[PDB]
């Protein structure tokens, strides 16, 4: 019950990631507000948790709709504590070689509205609500905000973008907001499974989506993650630190040690 | 309370950080195993948390001791759940050309030992525990592991070396343990150092926080210890930070990420804004 | 003479240090085609440089053109060994509670296309050339590339971006293009920005370097444009730079390693060893 | 003729690597002092270079040798205007869990002492000599200083720690010294050749010594790296932007843009 008597904002948080920080927040006493395209996840996703969180129609990448989704938070509960700029959109991990001439700017704009538009509007329409409660900001990055391969150039800059939005805005809006990233990855959400717990992540294991929750409500706990902003926590299975020839170092250490 | 049932082994949990770290874990459940230099303060958590908490004195640069730590807790609570490898010796932020000739070599081993070769024991000791209850391995880093003027040469350099602890041991220690760090920036601790380094300077290049604070946390405040004793118990907490290893968490209040003429560009937002 | 016989294609290198890589790659042997904005400035380093440079007319957010000048390189000089994405538009450190949200979106776009889009055009285009010469790509970022308060919201997440291009590109273009990233600081370019955005803020917000540089330059010293393309000249040298993809050079005066109090923490050594 | 009337100072640079900085070095007019432990590949140094290269036999960890060969370089050459700290001692990438109890504190101060109080002896020895010329420094970091695998525990600590002297010595030497690393990798100097090009290096071939020698002439070259402090240049084939799968991402460009 770590979140009891707090509000967050999760934008793109009526399905995938968004929707697993949804439950747990709520099951933390929190207060959520999410602001997502599809009316219907919304109202499911209202009704699973009676009066504990409002869902407001609306485009990420529109400003409108995003201080909209702010002003209903208000009206509901009064105030914003943590913001969760969340909603992401992916490129198929295409390659460079492989966008054509003739969609490169539209795969550009639509990419770039969603996962840094998206996220600057969060933060702008939020912050009379953030500033009023000395709250905080967590992104959603990816491990492709800090290596290749995650994705393609388009969504590897998205990402890594996001990570200077951490940092300009961790700047910008202290001391009265606190700003951070998670960068999660690897997860039940291109590559085959067999070659992801071999050769990418070091855990050995994909991870529900259950398990990506706790990181965000760090975060956002009162006086746990005080000293926080600018920090950006790596929390891909450890895809930055996974050998060359095997990612785990030490698969056999049980029988190494005869435990 | 995240941690109950746990068990955990804090290295010099008898002051600072590393004391707030015990106090937190066995107010959220858990049992922790200390080892630290100091015999009184010791007892004086022993008394204060009961058989919730026991601790060694010994030292963190001897194997022997992390290994009798180790076997202490075992002993004491049947495991070891999270290691917390903390214990830390500061230069004074002595620099290069103020370090003596005749002190310099002296001054790098009692550092280098405990800062780096005592985390390494640490590991060395618990490891078997650790791979036995799959449990994970928390460091306690600093602002000077990622960037300078938290510390002299000596001091940087020994917290530089533990990010590539971290790395190594995340790698190393995969998919059983899982090895992360945490770095704290804006606490008051004193941060103890090497006699082998002389009294010299310890008030006036070694420039207190208060002064300077608008120079270096852009959150424009100084945390008190029990804030940072929150980014452990993540760790330490099993079903929250399952898929991180190799993370690195900066603790510093914004000390990356401060800007150019003070540390925080938003000082006049409520003037801009209206609260 | 480093780059005797080879060939470089510079976007931007019309003006500023765009323009400083040309006479820097011309004086090192190399041929140059450029892409730029202005007609006038392109045809004043034409005839500057005569037969070793030629210059097209057009816009970097434009494939076409990109293409065009792709083409143009290969018409007039046979092959593109190096292309050096770096036309830039800079935020005038706009904030984001000082982004208007009637301009903001519009904003957004205008930027991003130049800064990032500009720069994907730039290496789509010149990139068959480039396996087929098994060249180059060296970036053009920032300090804003890394740490902030180097420009606003967008201009900030734009260089990050292009950290992320230098990462991507490198591994999707191995083993035959090498891809890497130069990181200026302290030059004395005005960077453009864009109308979309209004003049309210250019004097005095956006803060002149010379009266903050004690809080900006460790190095203590504003560097000429020309000290700055020495390091692309690296990158453009096959025999010299050749393990190197992924690479990222920061090449700010020390703002990363800048100290707390001022930027450099060595003003008084001549003093205290005797020069 | 790069470093035309130039002197510069290498540690460990009578074999391996720093060799190769040597004939390098001297094959662009510069002069090197040259510190190592070999007396004889030292005098078979020196007549490679007649009298553009000196060379004095020590103990990188000594930090009277280091001050000697700082006193011979300003008796030969009269200044010091790069010095490099290279020398280096490797732990055979051995594991932690194979440092035997009655072995690792001797392990610890050995490779300890070579790779980073080697390093921190050479700069403070030679702070007199490089506060006079205004120069810089040019630490030979590694791969292992930045991503796991390159090394053991020791190693990793070791190379990670002169990333941390880079920092503050480039803050601390400043303005008058800039200080800058370079982080060599996968070279002709435990894995295999054929793992070494498929899952390691994306450039796909094993560089030779000669060429990892430009990034340091670089650093030298009089008004080429003057922006350049605290910078820290990656040179190890891109292991640090590798993929999951394969290290080389487009190997099959040439053949899909039909060259």
């Amino acid at each position: 019950m770590k979140l009891t008597g707090e509000v967050a904002l999760i934008t793109g948080g009526a399905s995938g990631l968004g929707r697993a920080l949804v439950d747990r927040f709520v099951a933390e006493g929190a207060r959520v507000a999410v602001l997502d395209k599809s009316a219907e996840r919304l109202r499911e996703l209202e009704v699973a948790h009676g009066g504990n969180a409002v869902g407001v129609v609306g485009d990420v990448r529109s400003l409108q709709d995003q201080k909209r989704a702010a002003e209903r938070c208000l009206a509901a509960f009064g105030k914003i504590d943590t913001l969760i700029p969340n909603a992401g959109i992916w490129d198929y991990s295409t390659a460079l070689a492989d966008l054509p001439e003739d969609k490169i700017d539209a795969a550009f704009d639509d990419i770039f509205h969603v996962n840094v538009k998206g996220y600057i509007h969060a933060v702008k329409a939020c912050l009379p609500a953030l500033v009023s409660s000395r709250g905080s900001v967590v992104f959603t990055i990816s491990n492709a905000g800090f290596y290749p391969n995650g994705g393609g150039p388009l969504y590897t800059a998205t990402k890594h973008a996001v990570v200077g939005l951490v940092r300009q805005m961790a700047f910008e809006l202290a001391p009265h907001v606190r700003v951070n990233g998670v960068a999660p990855g690897g997860m039940n959400t291109s590559v085959p499974l067999a070659d992801m717990l071999k050769s990418v992540l070091p855990i050995g294991r994909m991870p529900a989506l259950e398990e990506y929750t706790g990181a965000y409500v760090f975060f956002a706990t009162r006086g746990d993650s005080l000293p926080a902003t600018g920090a950006l926590l790596n929390y891909d299975g450890g895809m930055g630190v996974r050998g060359f020839l095997t990612a785990a170092g030490g698969a056999d250490l049980p029988e190494k040690l005869n435990i």
